[PDB]
């Protein structure tokens, strides 16, 4: 079993920012493990942030720190074999959030996102540099439910300022992308039973500093609380020991890392 990209797959990527739609999970598989999800984000009896208001509690950021199901999901081949085959075999998962959308929510112009604290606008990821410090996270964003162009799926451009695409998905499929990629977003369209479940997990070579800055802090804004926050060694290995790292979720499931 090996899901490393072809060279081709990956000069594309290199092209545009993105690939995508790369299957994940069978559609049915998907939906089983979203039935499960689902309700167990429910319970934040081991989910290491506190009850809050801020966007990392309300968006339920890193569950994959303490839902079985989350935490399988970022150690995935299909998902490892290929973020590894873009920036690295040590990969680290330094984040899990979801991205539901409702009927009536609006679309998005064509931006690109920055990982900038909003709290703070303190920089979350740093990478290793000469002046300026590269801050992308290559994005896996998987589809729990459909994402359609009717209930507000994402848009991509091709090629890379200047040298617009529905990216739809069937549950179980994924869209991967530079975290600045630039993007845009359909407004939701369709019913008001019908919502779209994203479900991104972000990743860094090991090299890459994780929440900067931040050795003697806790409460560090939007609701995070690193005390029990740790990033993910996928695979490979870690030479840099510079991270809080998880070898372990909040329920006992070991991150082996996977030696692509
Ligand atoms: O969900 C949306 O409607 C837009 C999402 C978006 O623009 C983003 O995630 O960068
Ligand atoms: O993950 C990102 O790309 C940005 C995250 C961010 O801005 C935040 O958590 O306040
Ligand atoms: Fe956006």
């Amino acid at each position: 079993a090996n899901f490393t990209f072809s060279p081709e797959e990956v000069a594309r990527f290199e092209r545009d920012g993105y690939i995508g739609p790369v299957k994940i999970f069978e559609p049915e598989e998907m939906t089983r493990r979203w039935n499960i999800i689902r309700r167990q984000l429910l319970d934040r009896s081991l989910a290491i942030y506190p009850d809050s208001n801020g966007k990392a509690n309300i968006s339920n950021y890193d569950r994959h720190l303490d839902i079985d199901l989350l935490a399988e999901h970022i150690m995935r081949p299909e998902i490892v074999d290929r973020v590894g085959s873009l920036i690295g075999r040590n990969l680290l998962c330094w984040r899990s959030e979801f991205f539901p959308k409702y009927q009536g929510d609006e679309g998005t112009d064509w931006h690109q996102a920055a990982t900038f604290a909003h709290a703070t606008g303190k920089p979350q990821i740093i990478w290793p540099s000469d002046r300026p410090a590269f801050i992308g996270t290559i994005t896996v964003w998987t589809a729990f439910t459909h994402s359609t162009e009717q209930n507000g799926c994402l848009q991509l451009m091709p090629g890379t300022n200047y040298d617009a695409y529905p990216m739809v998905l069937k549950p179980g499929e994924a869209v991967i992308f530079w975290s600045n990629t630039m993007h845009a977003s359909l407004p939701h369209t369709g019913s008001k039973t019908d919502y779209r479940m994203g479900f991104a997990a972000r990743y860094v070579p090991t090299q890459v500093q994780v929440y900067p800055g931040t050795e003697n802090l806790t409460e560090y804004g939007d609701g995070i609380n690193l005390e029990k926050y740790g990033a993910v060694l996928t695979s490979g290995v870690d030479e840099y020991g510079h991270n809080r790292i998880a070898r372990t979720s909040q329920r006992g499931y070991e991150f082996v890392p996977r030696q692509i």
